[PDB]
């Protein structure tokens, strides 16, 4: 066991956490999978994976996988802080995906041997990512909480695959 092998059983947690934070904003949200469809075809802009970072069997990679991990949940953080108090009535759960997403931030930055850090977004830009999330109507509102659990569910399930195919 190393401080990857942890990395990754971190990961498993945070999608637990995305679990009570996505069953009730998802069925009860129409705009996830309320009883027809819900056309989420708004899409964040938290982006960050495909087959050219190297994440998948195609051009598997290693460094450049495990660092657009870093990046990808200093960015997650701010979409983190939207989960982090939006949810007042399952305010624990969102704080159990957060804490744990944030595990991942320090432990990969200090476990990063062979890395470079992977940088971090300002806070002074995600403090405008974020007013916009918010600075959206209510129904655009309901569905960035919708989009950003989408990315944890899969984004979060590579990470785990890549951290143990390294």
């Amino acid at each position: 066991l190393t401080s990857s092998e942890r990395i990754d059983k971190q990961i498993r947690y945070i999608l637990d956490g995305i679990s009570a934070l996505r069953k009730e904003t998802c069925n009860k949200s129409n705009m996830c999978e309320s009883s027809k469809e819900a056309l989420a075809e708004n899409n964040l802009n938290l982006p960050k994976m495909a087959e050219k970072d190297g994440c998948f069997q195609s051009g598997f990679n290693e460094e450049t996988c495990l660092v657009k991990i870093i990046t990808g949940l200093l960015e997650f953080e701010v979409y983190l802080e939207y989960l982090q108090n939006r949810f007042e009535s399952s305010e624990e759960q969102a704080r159990a995906v957060q804490m744990s997403t944030k595990v991942l931030i320090q432990f990969l930055q200090k476990k990063a041997k062979n890395l470079d850090a992977i940088t971090t977004p300002d806070p002074t830009t995600n403090a405008s990512l974020l007013t916009k999330l918010q600075a959206q109507n209510q129904w655009l509102q309901d569905m960035t909480t919708h989009l950003i659990l989408r990315s944890f569910k899969e984004f979060l399930q590579s990470s785990l695959r890549a951290l143990r195919q390294m």
